[PDB]
């Protein structure tokens, strides 16, 4: 999230993987959501 980010908070694992956590349903998914893609 260098510029664009909505209600999600992405987190990164050391091996170079982001996972976007949606604060609406507490749902964490690696794949960029339609609201952010």
């Amino acid at each position: 999230g260098a510029t664009a980010v909505s209600e999600w908070t992405e987190y990164k694992t050391a091996d170079g993987k982001t996972y976007y956590y949606n604060n609406r349903t507490l749902e964490s998914d690696w794949e960029k959501p339609q609201e952010l893609k």
